């Protein structure tokens, strides 16, 4: 079990003004650190925002959290669960700011909500260095969904951040899981008048201005002021990065599917599907670390049976190890793995 640490500094808070905060279980006969960030969509209005509130509300504030959570997938401590990392200290950060980590903005008279990302995780990392994190020689910031975005918005501000405090010696890697979207022709059309109409191209827009949201610095300058949206979109936000990212995602994700409005197939959307696979691939074509499978699922890297899955005969704890032992190409033991076949489940490896 990991367990809950309020954050000390409670200025930093979930939205509706608790505090935030993180669970750990430490190892202390080891020097690597996993920071995994909790996905769940978001909200950009009152109105959304007080929707969630009412039956989503884990995700808005701390008051009803647990005492305890158990760690599973990556972050399990039995080897039997997690070959990669088994031995590694644990960290689980709730989202509860609904602003895909990016918000820089307290609840005040002119703001019913906080939106806090942003700060969160610089906040845990600064009272971690406390607790142990000091020590460390590999810092992997990981994240599922929203977190995976996350992991793309805020890998180079822990690195920043790191060395600005004295700390130049620990490595700062982020793992991107189901954070992987295109901002493509989706298959049926909607003007933007409501929440489920919006297109993440809208709809992120209007969530920067409505949370005071921040995105890396080198992308902010290449897209520049009221074009900041175009940095939560992976393959525009990678190429300005510089620590090491590996990215997981389903070349046919269900959120991805959702946002383009697709829920016996005919030739139209047929051709539609077999099309955003071959973008999505075209994508990652080259990104040295990445395990992209041929399948209709969300999310990977917290599931108890992570272990299963597949590309050409290499599950993805085997390439996270890879990817460990490239950054002391190696034979047997491939980092970049996308699947080449067109439809989802054309790998049997597939979850059911
Ligand atoms: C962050 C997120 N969670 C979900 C859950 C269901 C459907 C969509 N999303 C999204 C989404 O639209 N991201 C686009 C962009 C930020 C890369
Ligand atoms: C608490 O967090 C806020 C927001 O990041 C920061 O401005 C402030 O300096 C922090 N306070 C302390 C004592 O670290």
């Amino acid at each position: 079990d990991l367990r809950l640490h309020l954050l000390l500094n409670t200025s930093v808070t979930c939205n509706d003004g608790s505090p935030a905060g993180y669970y750990l279980k430490e190892s202390r006969g080891s020097r690597r650190w996993l920071l995994f960030l909790e996905g769940g969509w978001y909200c950009f209005n009152r109105e959304n925002c007080d929707s969630r509130y009412d039956t989503m509300r884990r995700l808005m504030s701390s008051r009803d959290w647990p005492r305890t959570r158990t760690g599973t997938g990556i972050l399990s401590s039995q080897p039997e669960e997690n070959p990669y990392w088994w031995n590694a200290n644990m960290v689980f950060i709730p989202y509860c700011s609904s602003d895909v980590w990016s918000g820089a903005s307290s609840k005040s008279e002119k703001n019913e909500y906080a939106f806090m990302g942003a700060l969160i995780i610089q906040e845990v990392v600064r009272e971690l260095l406390g607790r142990g994190l000091s020590g460390a020689k590999v810092l992997l910031l990981a994240g599922s969904s929203a977190g995976g975005t996350g992991v793309l918005l805020n890998v180079d501000r822990v690195a920043e951040q790191l060395e600005k405090l004295g700390y130049p010696a620990i490595q700062v890697r982020g793992l991107a899981d189901s954070g992987w979207f295109l901002d493509n022709k989706q298959y049926r059309h909607t003007d933007c008048v409501d929440t489920i109409t919006c297109a993440p191209t809208e709809a992120i827009r209007r969530g920067i201005r409505y949370w005071n949201g921040v995105v890396p610095e080198r992308c902010r300058r290449q897209f520049q002021e009221g074009e900041e949206w175009n940095c939560f979109f992976g393959y525009k936000v990678y190429p300005t990065l510089r620590s090491p990212v590996f990215v997981v995602q389903w070349l046919f994700d269900e959120a991805q599917l959702t946002v383009d409005n697709v829920h016996p197939v005919q030739e139209g959307l047929r051709l539609y599907i077999q099309n955003l696979g071959r973008e999505l691939r075209h994508t990652l074509k080259d990104v040295p670390a990445s395990f992209a499978p041929a399948c209709l699922s969300h999310e990977i890297i917290i599931r108890s049976h992570w272990t299963d899955v597949q590309v050409k005969g290499t599950s993805l704890p085997r390439a996270l190890h890879c990817w460990d032992r490239s950054l002391h190409p190696l034979k047997g033991c491939p980092v970049h793995l996308v699947d080449s076949c067109p439809w989802p489940h054309c790998n049997p490896s597939c979850p059911t």
